[PDB]
């Protein structure tokens, strides 16, 4: 089945697929982990989420605002809250 | 005879052929044990169990998922209960 | 694809899925490997090859001949060249 | 501008991104490198290259076949050969 992010997993939150306690890759298919997983393909990896809540302000694309070198984007609606992202 | 399952064997619940207390796997003839056993051949193992509970959710047929090598099912109507499995 | 027995992998013949190198049994799927291979699902075990030749006389069936306590089969058309088995 | 695959730098052919030589992943913009490079956005890694060879066998998409985790493509015409290879 199909990722779910974010999921927690030993109370850890995750937003993507992760290597946590793994030597691949892998995602849980349930927020609150219950036992089910699986590797993650490139399909699989979190996507950037639009719109985006950085500094308090919205973004609707990759931005380098806050980096100036590669633009990056949220991995949640709330990067401010989770800090969860990935270079584009 | 043939093996039942699961059975009981010096407080373990047994859902297929084990080599609990042996170095070739064997299974009980009868759900309590009570000296009735058997050495397993190839047929003797236990089968999956369709349809099974995993993670919550119901399983009509093996899956990959929560597998770090194989395809797998539950040897019992509910394996977050009983935990018991084969690969297929 | 299918698994072909018997595999040669480092100089080592195969007739059966093995764990030679691995953690979980997988097959070559060329019987001279070239780096082809998979993990073995139920299906993809070698099944007992009839007829089979043991001490030059011919098998049909899983035999307890030259056992006498669990019949067993050939991996192969000829154990006494191969000594290829496994327990029926 | 836009990477050339494969690549060679300091005696290492490159069929994807690198971090050969630095931190970040990059790749350069002639097949043989002659200072014009860049960082590797996600648009820039190399695509599967479809067919491929790989145990001397045509393959026209993916293959878990070979890889202990997931399923995967050469990045080349000729794995064998390049041994090249990215995760699909
Ligand atoms: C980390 N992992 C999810 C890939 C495997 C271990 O899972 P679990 O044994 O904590 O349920
Ligand atoms: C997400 N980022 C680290 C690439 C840039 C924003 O950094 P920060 O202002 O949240 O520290
Ligand atoms: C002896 N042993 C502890 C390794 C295994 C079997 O013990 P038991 O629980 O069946 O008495
Ligand atoms: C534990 N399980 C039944 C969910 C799957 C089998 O686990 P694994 O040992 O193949 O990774
Ligand atoms: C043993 N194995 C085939 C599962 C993996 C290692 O294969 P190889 O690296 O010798 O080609
Ligand atoms: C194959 N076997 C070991 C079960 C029985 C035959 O043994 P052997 O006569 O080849 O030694
Ligand atoms: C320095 N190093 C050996 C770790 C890697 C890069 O070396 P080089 O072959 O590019 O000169
Ligand atoms: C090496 N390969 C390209 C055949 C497959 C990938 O290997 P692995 O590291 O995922 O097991």
């Amino acid at each position: 089945e199909e990722c779910v992010f974010p999921f927690v997993y030993r109370n850890r939150k995750h937003f993507d697929c992760t290597v946590h306690g793994s030597l691949f890759p892998w995602c849980s298919l349930d927020a609150d982990y219950v036992g089910r997983w699986k590797y993650c393909a490139q399909r699989d990896y979190a996507k950037c989420v639009f719109p985006f809540i950085y500094g308090g302000k919205k973004y609707e694309t990759c931005t380098k605002i806050g980096s100036m070198w590669m633009s990056w984007c949220s991995l949640s609606p709330n990067y401010d809250k989770d800090r969860a992202w990935k270079y584009c």
